[PDB]
């Protein structure tokens, strides 16, 4: 059967812990009063909530309110004692309250604000000095989360609120996040297609810290190639094949038979057989300003298929890349 594998850093902070810190569903959720929020707009809605512009009208300022749908109402346990974990971290979103909506009846999660531009407008406006300020600040929250025993699995830029404005960055939506530890075996169908490692479409469960640093590298790409998402598959498995066409095949077989992990039968007539692509074949004169020697170098070591060879959070903070940006 498959190879075990666990994380090169931050690998037994949960055991160290006492069980109250990553034990949620044993935790005691305090809770506000919904009377204090008077909702304003609604932002939008997924699968698991209900996303709302509120005011806080004991010292009138603007929030968001995330109303529960009974889907995920199960499992908010795991969501708030890992907002709770994380609250005051660099540039992680802050838990404002906890109320129950009079209305769903379920648990509604009361957020900061933050004045967000709409990444699909952002991304086209940002420059080669804001793609590595902004980098360097999900950096910081993912090294917090990480090593706070927690991994994000929805890293994409949806989740990543800019106000570009005031250069502030929260890394949002913690709904999918969870408790690493070592030797587990995780729920793969986690992250957002275009931000999945290779990890889960290949099924491998015993993954780690290490799958939001591909989900990261993905936004870079798109970032510094300006091809919002890079990995545009239409499915899970067709996915796979996108990251193949650029990554290549051999590293992929490489990547299986290490962890000796049995590809999915289906791969067979879709995946043919790639080379590896050099950076440069995605640089274009739309792309030049953008893409640099440490650009291409870093993005290297975070688009991996081995999740173990992949850059860490501060391992990454450390790259020449960020040597320009103002600390
Ligand atoms: C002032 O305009 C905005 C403000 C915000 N603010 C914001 N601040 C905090 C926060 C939190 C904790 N969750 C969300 C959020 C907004 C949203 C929208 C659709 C689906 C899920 C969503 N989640 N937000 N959004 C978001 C916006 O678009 C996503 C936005 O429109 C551009």
């Amino acid at each position: 059967g498959p190879v075990p594998s666990r994380a090169r850093v931050y690998t037994d902070v949960n055991t160290h812990r006492p069980s109250e810190y990553w034990d949620y569903e044993s935790h005691v959720v305090e809770w506000g009063n919904q009377d204090d929020y008077q909702l304003v707009r609604k932002l939008g809605r997924g699968k698991y909530s209900e996303v709302f512009e509120a005011i806080n009208i004991t010292n009138n300022e603007k929030v968001v309110v995330k109303i529960l749908k009974p889907v995920a109402a199960a499992k908010i346990k795991r969501e708030i004692k890992i907002l709770e974990n994380l609250r005051g971290g660099p540039n992680i979103i802050t838990l404002a309250d906890i109320v129950k909506d009079p209305v769903s009846r379920t648990p509604a999660l009361v957020f900061e604000h933050v004045n967000n531009t709409d990444f699909k407008q952002l991304y086209q406006t940002l420059t080669d000095y804001d793609i590595r300020f902004y980098m360097y600040e999900i950096l910081k929250a993912l090294d917090y989360c990480h090593s706070m025993g927690i991994m994000h699995r929805d890293v994409k830029p949806h989740n990543v609120m800019i106000d570009h404005e005031h250069r502030k960055l929260r890394l949002i939506d913690w709904g999918l996040a969870e408790f690493y530890h070592p030797g587990q075996e995780y729920n793969v169908r986690v992250a957002s297609r275009y931000f999945k490692g290779p990890e889960l479409l290949v099924d491998y469960q015993m993954y780690d810290y290490s799958l939001d640093m591909w989900s990261l590298g993905c936004m870079l790409a798109s970032m510094i190639f300006r091809k919002e998402p890079f990995f545009h598959g239409h499915d899970n498995y067709d996915q796979l094949v996108r990251i193949a066409k650029v990554l290549g095949t051999e590293d992929l077989y490489d990547y299986i038979d290490k962890y000796n992990i049995e590809l999915d039968p289906r791969f067979n007539d879709i995946l043919g057989r790639h080379s590896r692509k050099r950076w440069e074949r995605f640089v274009h004169s739309e792309n030049q300003h953008l893409v640099s020697p440490e650009a291409l170098d870093f993005l290297d070591k975070l688009l991996r298929y081995d999740h173990q060879s992949r850059l860490t959070a501060r391992e990454a903070m450390e790259h020449p890349y960020f040597y320009t940006v103002v600390k």
